[PDB]
């Protein structure tokens, strides 16, 4: 259920691929609540590849839905990323996330 809405500027064609370590300066943000993550805090902006299954299911298919420099901005409903279990103390048991997500990266 992953509903991309894209913040327009980037090239719109170089697609994220299998085998391809990308970079993204995400960002958390909780629906109706705080933030809880932030990749520009530790100005480390978490180099991670594709197809692995590191990240959950909802950030993974849209990270291939993007494109070099554009800014996007998901809706991951509970059941792809955590919404049976949650992290504990950290994400509630279902709960629905968004990310502004911005893909600046390599391969």
């Amino acid at each position: 259920g992953v509903e991309i809405e894209t913040i327009s500027p980037g090239d719109g064609r170089t697609f994220p691929k299998k085998g391809q370590t990308c970079v993204v300066h995400y960002t958390g943000m909780l629906q109706n609540g705080k933030k809880f993550d932030s990749s520009r805090d530790r100005n480390k902006p978490f180099k991670f590849r594709i197809g692995k299954q590191e990240v959950i299911k909802g950030f993974e298919e849209g990270a291939a839905q993007m494109s070099l420099g554009q800014r996007a901005k998901l809706t991951c409903t509970p059941d792809v990323a955590y919404g049976a279990t949650g992290h504990p103390g950290v994400i509630p048991p279902n709960a629905t996330l968004i990310f502004d997500v911005e893909l600046l990266n390599l391969e």
